[PDB]
């Protein structure tokens, strides 16, 4: 990587959730560098135990807009539905490793759409059942996570100040 | 940077890596990783995560018990990630705690890949006995442990590069 490059800096720190976009569309190449990147993720067992399922035509866009009851939701220009498949993915106790490792896609996903300057905002907040009955979702395959994406509104700022937990409140070394 | 491409130069160079030189990992690097999973965003920002590191040879001895696989004993440092179950926002009768510690999991790893460190993710872990040897309260679950140190570079990957193809993993529009 380049000799001055930074991760937190440089990459991390300037990714901002993005919930208003503009109309320009995003190019073809950019999408599938999303989807590619979602790809090469690494999961339990090389399992990949996900799906996903892009929907950017109105049809589609316009079908999964009920499944939101936030106002931002419906003006993103792409949305990729992760759906994690029980039937593949690693088990551990009674569950499974669905959750953990379609996070792993998303958020490849997510990077690699901020490194290519577009926005976006990871989704949970939706009504799953009713996402797998518009779409014909399978039993076994669980819609965990939606990337809504595209051009971000340079007009409009970070939804609000940047924070977090402090590193002496998130880190113990040795005990608890 | 001009042509550094996250995919090409960044993703695609890591690779999981399991057996570890002596080489003492810089305090700087250690602390750059915990800053990495700070930061990561998480639903509704409620950062339902504890980072444990364990480096010290009691805690090291002491973690070991909770792995079968031969090569875990060999990492020099190990970052437990703790979910808690009462601060991870929530949905249907779940919550956030894996799709939450994973983000701050795949941070870290990146992290470490970008300060030319190895690791490996382990989920096989006695999560039950790891409890009771770090005295984790019942609300929390030790989740992942991002396992890293110098990797050796006379061991090549565990296994050739696979995944599945594009079109294999993507739907457009419809299923
Ligand atoms: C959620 C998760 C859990 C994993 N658990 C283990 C583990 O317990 N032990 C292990 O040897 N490797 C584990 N791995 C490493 C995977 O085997 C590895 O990421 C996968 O085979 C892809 O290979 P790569 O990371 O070299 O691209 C885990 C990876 C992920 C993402
Ligand atoms: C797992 C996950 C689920 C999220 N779900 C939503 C959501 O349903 N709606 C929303 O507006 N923001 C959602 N967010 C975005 C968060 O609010 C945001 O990442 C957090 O406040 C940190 O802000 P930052 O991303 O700008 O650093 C989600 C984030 C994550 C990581």
């Amino acid at each position: 990587i380049p000799q001055d490059f930074r991760l937190i800096e440089d990459f991390f720190r300037t990714r901002r959730s993005v919930r208003k976009f503009i109309d320009r569309p995003v190019e073809e190449e950019k999408l599938m560098a999303i989807l590619e990147a979602g790809r090469i993720a690494p999961s339990a067992h090389n399992y990949q135990p996900w799906h996903f399922l892009v929907v950017r035509e109105e049809e589609g866009r316009k079908r999964l807009a009920p499944c939101s009851q936030q106002p931002w939701f419906p003006g993103a220009p792409i949305y990729i539905i992760t759906l994690g498949d029980h039937q593949r993915a690693w088990k551990r106790g009674a569950g499974d490793s669905v959750d953990i490792d379609t996070s792993i896609a998303m958020t490849y996903m997510m990077l690699e759409a901020h490194s290519l300057g577009l926005g976006c905002t990871w989704v949970c907040a939706f009504d799953q059942a009713l996402c797998s009955e518009i779409f014909d979702i399978p039993s076994h395959m669980t819609p965990v996570s939606i990337l809504a994406l595209g051009y971000g509104d340079p007009t409009v700022p970070p939804r609000e100040a940047f924070n977090r937990k402090t590193i002496e409140e998130v880190v113990s070394f040795e005990k608890l």
